[PDB]
């Protein structure tokens, strides 16, 4: 599924991401735009053989099991496929654990490089929320 900007904003809010660990909803929508371009089926293979999955490009190195990342953890205790679903629940629950790990949204390199310190509330403005 390729979410609308406002559609994703609404889903992330109903799943409790607005101000989760102090990050306003715009931060989460900005992160999804540059991670996946709002495509739930996005994947990207890393040079280390791990894979990033779904709307927030969550990595098999630590967070989910795909059966093809030797020596990896699965700290979200989920199959990495679960993160490609048209329904964002598993991705939001996993992302809550990630952002609580110590480095907050810096865990998403694209958020640190492209969202952090910008007017992120621009990503939710005009949205019925
Ligand atoms: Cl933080
Ligand atoms: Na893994």
């Amino acid at each position: 599924k390729v979410f609308g900007r406002c559609e994703l904003a609404a889903a992330m809010k109903r799943h409790g991401l607005d101000n989760y660990r102090g990050y306003s909803l715009g931060n989460w929508v900005c992160a999804a735009k540059f991670e996946s371009n709002f495509n739930t089926q996005a994947t990207n293979r890393n040079t280390d053989g791990s894979t990033d999955y779904g709307i927030l490009q969550i990595n098999s190195r630590w967070w989910c099991n795909d059966g093809r990342t030797p020596g990896s953890r699965n700290l979200c205790n989920i199959p990495c496929s679960a993160l490609l679903s048209s329904d964002i629940t598993a991705s939001v629950n996993c992302a809550k654990k990630i952002v609580s790990d110590g480095n907050g949204m810096n865990a998403w390199v694209a958020w640190r490089n492209r969202c952090k310190g910008t007017d992120v509330q621009a990503w939710i403005r005009g949205c019925r929320l």
